């Protein structure tokens, strides 16, 4: 059965983001503007184009489709195709209330990159975390059964070394040419790559292997299929491994972020306080005080 | 108004990016009329970017939608639009030579973590028996072609290179600047042949490189993302320099290795990468492929 948005009105306050490449758009809404004291709430709106269903495109084309002509040369031409209502789902995230830090974070990129040393960290960016977190209760959510139960693909319920496997939110689950899931340990703590140490390594294994196989499991997709990594920064401070189809471009999956989990596992077993003592470089938006803060630092 | 054929049977996605939301099909068409004999076309599909003012619209009409899931704050949907934001580009090419289907067939990649025996034993044996031709590194290294396109050059032959705009940027805008450094240097083959004899030049690559973008483009070095290809295309060592903004192909965690960081590698850990696995991707018919999967059982 069909529902609405969980909030009455959109009125459109600015584009926080748009791009032509992946077809997808942030939107920054006031919501609910006729209740209490009449200045609404925030919420944030994504669309997102789909991919191709290849066996529905097929019967399309097999067929009579809706066409307009807009190049036509020799043996080449471009149509604008209207296709019928299965062909033309979008992909809708909301996020409700939305606080300032979600619109700082989804608002058009000025980036810069900075490298962090261990100490840059220690005494500057973890001092700050705060500013750079969002709320991890959808994640305590799902680790207490709350949400997402019925999602979960597979759980190691250990609550040292365990870890829940779900799809991600920015996967619509409608094809394998863009699984995604994350999956997110049951020990509480564990900020970022900056904690890990040793001791993790079990937790870290058990999340690789684990987490493929269930995915071999559920999917069919072996594990030369996946690109498996985590970010630095992440926008959680509960750690999170995404796993993503190989042949899948994720966004965020850049050298300047991601992380694979396989390396990350191996830098702990050569090399125990790694992720405590070596440099992590990483991209901050321009007017970013944390930023700010780390440039000063790296002469002052 | 109408395609130029009736009927399609797919025979092969030729190539597809979930990402990008676009698929190229090949098919044969009329095969159900005329003949029975069915001809060739490609048909390219790609959905179509938002417009704001439509997006704005739809959703203040509070629309039609289908939850997938909600958690706290966090929802998501799928949404039936109205006919307008459905519009998706499709570009025929009718009747298809088989030059147009090698054009735009794209092998799938398949994962792979090379050890340093794995390297030693079978992808090095394997590189020296061939590899993609590197006359046009040699001839640029000593201004046979492309000095007229030269950003900078640090002459020295150990430790020295040659900085140049890459083929595929058409150099009429900063967003998507992309250059490459050659080095001077000859047989270093890639990241594999790195050691902390090699930290001079890399080094000089990196802050050099930034310098010559900085004068030529005014773009501040923050501005760049400065990496390594391992598998790389071709084997001489080479550096590419991208705008940041720009999420460049082939900028992957499972191709790109950061310049700064392969040299706090060396610093930390001289024998790094003749030593520890590497990871990066290989197409499904990659004799290497099989080669290395074989070696691994
Ligand atoms: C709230 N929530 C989040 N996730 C998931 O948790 C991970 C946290 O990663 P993270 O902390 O490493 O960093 P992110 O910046 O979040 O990565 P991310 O937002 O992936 O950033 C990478 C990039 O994707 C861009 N992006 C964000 N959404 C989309 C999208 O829907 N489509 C496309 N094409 N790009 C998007 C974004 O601009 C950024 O550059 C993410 O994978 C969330 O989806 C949730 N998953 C489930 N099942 N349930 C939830 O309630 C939930
Ligand atoms: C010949 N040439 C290349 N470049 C640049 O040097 C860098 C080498 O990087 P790299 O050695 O790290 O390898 P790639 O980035 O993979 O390079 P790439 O050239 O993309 O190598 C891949 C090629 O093989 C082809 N290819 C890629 N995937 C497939 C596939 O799946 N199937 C088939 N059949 N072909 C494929 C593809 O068309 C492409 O031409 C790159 O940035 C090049 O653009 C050149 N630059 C200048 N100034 N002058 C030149 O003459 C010149
Ligand atoms: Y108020
Ligand atoms: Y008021
Ligand atoms: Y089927």
């Amino acid at each position: 059965a069909p529902v609405r948005l969980p909030f009455s009105g959109f009125r459109l306050q600015k584009v926080l983001r748009e791009s032509a490449r992946d077809k997808i758009i942030f939107l920054h809404g006031k919501v609910n503007e006729a209740s209490g004291d009449g200045d609404g709430e925030d919420a944030v709106v994504i669309l997102e184009k789909t991919p191709f269903q290849v066996e529905q495109v097929a019967q399309l084309l097999t067929g009579s489709p809706e066409l307009q002509l807009q190049f036509s040369n020799d043996i080449y031409s471009t149509y604008h195709l209207f296709p019928p209502r299965q062909l033309n789902d979008v992909k809708t995230t909301v996020v409700y209330p939305a606080t300032e830090k979600h619109l700082q974070k989804y608002l058009r990129q000025d980036l810069r990159l900075i490298r962090e040393t261990g100490d840059d960290y220690r005494n500057i960016t973890l001092p700050h975390l705060e500013s750079q977190s969002l709320s991890i209760q959808w994640v305590y959510n799902i680790l207490d059964k709350k949400a997402e139960a019925d999602r979960i693909v597979f759980e190691n319920p250990d609550p040292s070394d365990g870890f829940v496997l779900i799809p991600d939110l920015k996967w619509n689950q409608q094809q394998l040419d863009d699984l995604y899931l994350i999956a997110i340990c049951h020990r509480r703590g564990i900020r970022s790559l900056r904690d890990l140490t040793p001791e993790h390594l079990p937790l870290l294994r058990n999340i690789l292997h684990q987490g493929q196989e269930a995915i071999l499991q559920r999917y069919r997709m072996k594990g030369d299929h996946l690109r498996v990594y985590l970010h630095y920064l992440p926008s959680y401070y509960h750690l999170n491994v995404h796993f993503t189809a190989l042949g899948f471009e994720a966004p965020g999956s850049g050298v300047e972020r991601a992380h694979l989990l396989a390396e990350v596992i191996e830098n702990l077993e050569c090399d125990p306080r790694h992720y405590q003592q070596r440099t992590l470089t990483f991209a901050l938006r321009a007017d970013d005080p944390l930023l700010k803060l780390l440039q000063e630092a790296q002469q002052s």
